[PDB]
DNA sequence: AAAAAAAAAA
DNA sequence: AAAAAAAAAA
DNA sequence: ATGAGTATATCC
DNA sequence: TATGAGTATATCC
């Protein structure tokens, strides 16, 4: 790969400075990706004087800082700057701890700090302390502790270097250590002074200092090194004990970030978010009222100015106050909640953009006691307070006010800087917004926790962005929330309810941070279409649209060419075979079928070995008491085992498992040992003794590569080909699996080698391995039975709300998942999410790609796997004319297993679709009460319903409704495939948006609309063509779901209704003008008449008893609304035959049935017409 | 062991310790509890951290010892004399351990020997008299200064916990019998006048260029400042701040401000633990085995927290004075007087911190110092006999 | 060293004008000497040595001629005030008769200083009484 | 119906 | 003057 | 900015 | 009544 073509990408990534891209590199493994974008970043920093960079890696050993030196030597050669100011490598505290104890074994420290006393006992008792640390790193509980005593004495040993260097360099060290005898502080003038000292010390102390210490000049450093667990969290600047986190830093500004495993960052990310979630847990009713009397002390203006004038004028901040004071009054949270002991575990409750859920199935209830000046909670029937509602309203007011507050800080820390002369000591975000909360009198976990609901995510305000970030996947834009309900003797009056909010998964993260910095992502695996272990990459491009750069448009033609392996592999004759493990109860297959068998007892002897040794197992009763497949794993694994022992040449082998051989009957070392050696000399004659096994693994008591380059040694040298047994997880991307040519190998070679490398390179005298046994990879889901509000269970429901967003389970699949953790139960695998399967092939891939990494290679690669990997292997989404030639004879002998995806997807997509519309125009009618907004916004998507019910994508996204609400709300139209016009639907639930479109029931068509049964009808088809509803639906992209065609329904049905029914009765059917009359009734008359039209269909599976209920809770509204007595007719437009109103007994309610038949004219009875206009008029 | 160096990673070490000590106890609770057929899980919580027992599971465990034979037993109530501490006659321990907590068996936490029933009616036989007194001292003045407040914040969150008190928004339980005692309208008068007296609703800004603030002492006779220059604070209306520096300008009194509000907390917290010995004595009547009631320590953070103050609050507002509310009028017997000021009001201290998380504002820490041993001694003779012993113990100093 | 302080002005052993110079001297990093006549100092050194002398008191049977070694500074520092002397150790008994060259008065300074404690907390009674009433 | 004790100035 | 999305019931 | 010269004990 | 079936890596609090 050439090092221009890496230079063209960072320097088209730098052209996109405003607006940061992110590109996204594929290259298949093993070639040179990290070397030559090693290269390539060390010439633009050398070239480029401002130019930064970050490297970052999720291993350790992939940091390549020696191949950074390299390239920094080779680049340079002028100036050859020192490497040291401007190349750093941020390390951990402990690693840091460790290089500074080694230096001090080894005599490495420059004798300016060996020699004073005071830096001498630093360093004995930083070593104590890490020998402790060291002692205390098995429990996690503990480990918090341990690193504290770590940082303090590593702060010791930095404040002696402080002093050390302030009296070399005659600095007021007495002014920090006087006035600062603890915190020591100092100023921008006197570190100057100190950095410029250093700046002219000889080059191998100050080369030392700036190799440990890479904090000591971060603002000089052009390029930074660092693993991703690392760039998360924070680094400890030098001349200060308080760390600040790489996220708010100003170092980030305008950076490139080379994330050189781009696909496994995510799953690096995630957990760190959950585990930081569950840190951060704050009572809610505590939190709410805080806030909210903060918010009244800015109101009053008792805050400083300096934020009060930002806060005040802007109409936001009176909605907020006006929703704080009606929250507070509607949910009593004034008042104290109590909750008496349940006895058992009270369990806790959980919100995710889909339901509610309740880990205990009895739903909370709570109730305001008027007696006892309390709010009561419990599992009582009585709840007057709607908690279920009252949790997640609140928590939708703590995310829009703590918003609101962070544009607010946003704005006070861009004033506070200009005011600063030094720019090297302005406040970040994260500090101006501590310092807006602690100002409204908030606690620091307050703070903390208000602050990590948003963080500082904000996005672009600017409208001509040219781009509208769109997206209809919920969990990406809400996230989820836990609430424990907790009672303590320490505040016996009250109950506190626990609240822990995941809202930052590790694409917002990635969003967050490309608002900031441009992004390189480099994997051979880097676009794999996998929501568990990649990004979700449709999320990623919904939300950026042309700043999702791809690198392959930069690569020269000749590297892409090289890329393909399947022309190479024929000119050299090399041939890949694969074939199935097949295997069923008892070893009848195992044993070879051919004719020479000398022991047939023996196999019975060993048929007996294992049955007791998967007999020996009491783990759990299903699965036949959990021995049935145990023994079909062994089975596979000794058929591999033959099959490699037949063959004389393979050179060696690689058979990688999921499970490393333990003491337990899953998996033990003896048995499978003394099988093999079995199995040597009772199969062939050669075989056994040319034939080994060894097992690498880390339960051993040595690493992992080294004992694999011994066996590998063993083979080149020893001549004995050997199986070895690994895991997929001990054997990662990153590790080596070639040896030296042996004998054997240097007469059954050959060479793929390209043009233009001698004969002498790194790859070119090295040869690869002769084929691998591939078990079931297992655990791409997580299976944790026991279900708590801890790691593994926020895991689990972010792996399934990840698999809903990117359409691959549906509501029915996850209401049973979430059911079944309710009761300690586990669901099936979903057998149609192609996330499993893209991972599962990833996973394979990842360990076919390190048999590839060297020129030399040997013919006759067979390969041997078991018969259900070759069920979970796929190439949907995989470029297969791009990657490793083993893996494209591994689908080519799986195209007889390969299952479909589209139609099962798609379906899933619409039924998904029509679940979220239905939850929006849910969420609508409960807020639609409040606000006239959100009335605005719903009646411009209901008339952009039946303004053009089939759009094109182009004029979808190019609209008004689309274009404003940053989402979907309202418009996740469906797909026509075959761009029809009509569709059938089978609606299993109507009061949950459930349907099926591989059924019938309902069909959505023109049928509901004007040119049947209405438009005949006089002056109300010519309103519709005035109205621009056209009657015939044009066969274009996008449909309306059958949510979306129940209110198109319903306003063409409510558009004729009320024109007929003032053509027929000759009256001006006045608005409701009161904004509380919302949800109340549709029309109002004479003061004591309320009307309600409906474009229902005829005699549904509904009883009256239904209507007269809702009925009548409307109208006890209605009276407490308008203080009057009023009295409804509700109407029906459709209807086949005569039906009459019928009334009630006392004649209060009006109900007619039908008013024009299926024709368009008019059907009902004059005399009936007469009944209708003196009642109403009384 | 390695660890005891320092004393900033003693606090650390001793935690991980008593964590490590924890583990221990809970496997022989779970040891115990099936030889007794107990069903622990159920009774602790089928999960981890838990093993909350009934007061039946752990009566079987005891009878269950009482039977085991003599070496086991022997050797559980010698290691963990804690066990049961109830059946206990004479209990042996250091000064510095009387003063702190000991931890029960069968809980995590532990319960201080300071407010246990276990000291009602006891006597207690100081054998180093007076030895013990220097001990007592030095461990108040540490806890002094473990405890710290912004003294702002503290007494607004406070005068807000009690006017939600006077609009009846707390349990009917505390609140009426808060509100018909005429001291808590005149608490609230004077909490009222003290905020609108040093505009303690708005921000106090104390703008450093750097140089050290020192800090500033009240005792009985003065004021102190260990800079010189007193501090001074004014109102800045156009800031809507209150400013205090070393300006001339002092047209809020900061000087007088610093010690109002100390007296104003110290008699509200007395009150409000008077106020908490009812609430406490009330809710022992409903409790049937009176082997879980609540400590005074109990009732006074229970209220702390219905009024919405912090942890932290809770505790510096309790130790302004621990239990100590006197007898009855002495029953007409005796008049306890003295004229020695710094047994009756202690002293105080109060830094001021600027930091940039909280960059509007700047915290007034403060730190009082009220329980001398002579308090310490009386307060356990509202308990409890003491019988004191040395050849020393009369020595006038 | 502010709480003792504090207990010496509260047992009438120090006056304003100590506590002050004190204070003033805290505030310059120039401590001042120890007060000449605060018997709690003198009497507390005398309870360690009485303490140490009483771990030679264990016992019936004692050496014809016992040895008691020390500088001349814990003469000088020894007294015999509110200390009944009657009842303690004969080895005490004749540490104070060596030591009697260096026998102080407290009484008188402790009367002054009483009088000037109680008229400083009766004007500092009324300075709070007249700005509260 | 049992909250305390609050000068300036050095 | 760019804060969000809230129903029941299983 | 001089007077004066410590060891013992135990929870967060 | 109902399933799937690990090892491993890294950093701050
Ligand atoms: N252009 C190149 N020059 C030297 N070595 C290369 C080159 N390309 C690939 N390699 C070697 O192949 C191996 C893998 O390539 P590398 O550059 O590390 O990227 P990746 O790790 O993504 O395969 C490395 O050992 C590397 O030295």
């Amino acid at each position: 790969m050439q090092v221009s073509d890496f230079s063209g990408m960072i320097k088209k990534l730098q052209s996109q400075s405003p607006e940061h891209a992110l590109m996204l590199l594929n290259a298949p493994t093993g070639t040179g990706k990290s070397y030559t974008i090693i290269r390539a970043l060390c010439r633009y920093a050398i070239k480029h004087e401002n130019f930064r960079a970050f490297f970052v890696t999720d291993q350790k050993k992939n940091l390549k800082e020696q191949d950074f030196e390299v390239a920094w030597r080779e680049e340079s050669g002028a100036v050859h700057k020192a490497f040291s100011e401007r190349v750093a490598v941020v390390r951990s505290l402990e690693d840091t701890v460790n290089k500074l104890i080694n230096d001090w074994d080894r005599q490495q420290i420059p004798d300016l700090y060996r020699s004073s006393p005071i830096f001498k006992k630093s360093l004995e008792n930083l070593g104590n302390a890490f020998k402790s640390f060291g002692m205390m790193k098995e429990n996690e509980f503990d480990l918090k502790n341990a690193w504290t005593m770590l940082s303090r004495a590593e702060y010791q040993v930095r404040r002696a270097m402080i002093t050390i260097l302030a009296d070399k360099a005659h600095v007021k060290l007495k002014n920090i250590s006087e006035a600062g005898a603890s915190a020591f502080k100092l100023d921008s003038i006197s570190k100057g002074k100190i950095r410029e000292f250093v700046s002219k010390q000889p080059k191998a102390d100050s080369k030392w200092l700036n190799e440990t210490y890479p904090t000591f000049d971060l603002e000089k450093k052009q390029i930074i090194i660092l693993t991703t667990a690392k760039f998360i969290k924070s680094y400890t600047p030098f001349f200060e004990k308080r760390s600040k986190a790489f996220r708010y830093s100003p170092i980030l500004k305008d950076a490139l970030v080379v994330l050189d495993e781009f696909d496994s960052t995510k799953k690096q990310i995630l957990e760190s978010a959950i585990d930081e979630a569950l840190k951060i847990q704050a009572d809610l009713n505590s939190l709410f009222v805080d806030l909210s009397k903060g918010l009244n002390k800015v109101n009053e203006g008792q805050l400083p100015a300096k934020l009060g004038k930002s806060f005040t004028f802007r109409d936001a901040f009176k909605e907020i106050l006006n929703d704080a004071e009606q929250l507070t009054a509607e949910f009593k949270l004034d008042f104290l909640y109590k909750m008496e002991e349940q006895g058992r575990d009270s369990g806790f409750v959980m919100r995710v953009p889909q339901t509610n859920w309740v880990s205990v199935g009895k739903p909370w209830n709570a109730y305001f006691d008027e007696e006892l000046r309390q709010v009561v909670l419990g599992r009582q029937p009585r709840n007057d307070l709607n908690f279920q509602r009252m949790l997640p309203r609140i928590s939708v007011f703590l995310k829009g006010a703590t918003k609101f507050i962070l544009n607010r800080a946003r704005e006070y820390q861009v004033s506070e800087n200009q005011k600063l002369s030094s720019l090297d000591d302005a406040m970040t975000i994260e500090d101006a917004c501590f310092s807006i909360y602690a100002a409204l009198g908030l606690s620091k976990s307050q703070a903390k926790i208000l602050f990590s609901l948003g963080h500082d995510f904000s996005s672009p305000t600017k409208v001509k962005t040219t781009y509208h970030a769109h997206s209809g996947r919920r969990f990406q834009q809400r996230g989820l929330s836990l609430f424990q309900f907790t009672n303590d003797p320490q505040h016996d009056l009250q109950t506190k309810i626990n609240a822990c909010f995941f809202n930052e998964t590790p694409e917002r993260y990635l969003l967050n941070l490309l608002s900031k910095a441009n992004v390189l992502g480099l994997s051979a695996t880097a676009t794999l279409p996998t929501v568990l272990d990649n990004y979700d990459l449709g999320y990623l491009r919904e939300m950026l649209g042309p700043r999702l750069l791809d690198g392959v448009h930069y690569l020269s033609d000749t590297t892409i060419k090289e890329f393909d392996f399947e022309s190479r592999y024929a000119k050299q004759k090399i041939e890949v075979k694969v074939e199935t493990g097949i295997v069923d109860r008892f070893f009848s297959e195992i044993l070879p079928k051919n004719n020479q068998k000398i022991d047939n007892k023996k196999i019975w002897e060993l048929d007996a070995e294992l049955a007791k040794l998967v007999n020996c197992i009491p783990a759990s009763e299903q699965s036949r008491i959990d021995k049935k497949y145990f023994a079909r794993r062994y089975l596979n694994l000794f058929n591999s085992f033959v099959i490699f022992l037949t063959d004389p040449s393979m050179t060696s082998f690689l058979g990688l498992q999921s499970l490393l051989p333990g003491a337990d009957g899953r998996m033990d070392e003896n048995y499978i040992k003394e099988t093999f050696t079995t199995l040597k000399d009772l199969v062939g004659g050669q075989d056994g003794v040319n034939t080994e096994l060894r097992i690498v693994s880390s339960r051993n008591q040595e690493g992992i590569q080294e004992q694999l380059s011994e066996a590998l040694n063993l083979v080149s040298q020893g001549g004995k080909r050997v199986y070895i047994l690994s895991a997929y997880q001990t054997i990662g991307i990153g590790q080596n699996l070639q040896h030296e040519m042996n004998e054997f190998e240097r007469e059954q070679a050959a060479n793929i080698a390209p043009k233009g490398v001698s004969k002498s390179d790194r790859r070119q005298h090295t040869i690869d391995l002769a084929g691998m046994y591939l078990g079931e990879v297992t655990h791409i889901l997580s299976s944790n039975l026991p279900f708590r509000m801890d790691a593994a269970g926020l895991r689990s429901i972010i792996e399934q709300e990840y698999l809903f967003d990117a359409n691959e389970i549906n509501i029915k699949y996850l209401n049973k998942y979430l059911k079944g953790l309710q009761h300690q139960r586990l669901e099936r695998h979903p057998e149609y999410a192609r996330s499993l399967y893209v991972s599962y092939s990833r996973t394979i891939i990842q360990a076919l790609g390190r048999m590839n990494r060297s020129f030399n290679k040997m013919p006759l690669i067979r390969l041997v796997m078991p018969v259900n990997v070759l069920q979970m292997v796929t190439d949907s989404g995989i470029d297969v004319e791009k990657t490793s030639q083993e893996y494209r004879c591994l689908l080519t002998a799986a195209k007889d297993w390969e299952r479909d995806f589209e139609k099962p997807s798609a379906e899933i997509a619409k039924q998904n679709a029509t679940f979220n519309t239905f939850r929006d125009y849910r969420f609508v009618l409960a807020y639609l009460q409040t606000s006239k907004s959100w009335a605005q916004i719903y009646h411009d998507t209901r008339w952009f319903y039946v303004r053009h019910p089939t759009v094109s994508d182009k004029d979808l996204k190019s609209s008004q409704v689309f274009q404003q609400r940053d989402d979907e709300f309202g418009l996740q139209y469906l797909l026509n495939e075959h761009l029809d016009v009509s569709y059938e639907v089978k609606p299993i639930n109507h009061d949950n948006g459930q349907f099926d479109f591989s059924g019938t029931g309902m069909e959505v068509s023109a049928e509901a609309a004007g040119l049947v049964a209405m438009c005949r009808y006089p002056g109300l088809k010519e309103a519709f063509e005035s109205l621009d509803i056209p009657t015939k639906w044009e066969p274009n992209e996008r449909i309306l779901n059958p949510a979306q065609f129940y209110n198109y329904r319903g306003l063409l049905g409510e558009v004729s209704g009320q024109f007929i029914f003032q053509n027929e009765w000759s009256l001006k059917l006045a608005d409701f003008g009161k904004p509380e009359n919302y949800e109340l009734f549709d029309f109002h008359w004479e003061g004591k008449v309320v009307i309600d039209f409906k474009n229902w269909r005829d005699a549904p599976d509904v009883d009256t008893k239904a209507e007269r209920q809702k009925v009548e809770a409307k109208l006890a509204k209605l009276q407490a609304n308008t203080q009057r007595e009023w009295r409804v007719i509700i109407i029906n437009i459709l209807a086949s035959n005569q039906t009459r109103p019928v009334m009630t007994v006392d004649g209060k309610i009006l109900e007619i049935s039908g008013l024009i038949d299926h024709q368009g004219k008019f059907l009902l009875t004059p005399e009936q017409k007469l009944n209708v206009w003196r009642f109403l008029n009384g």
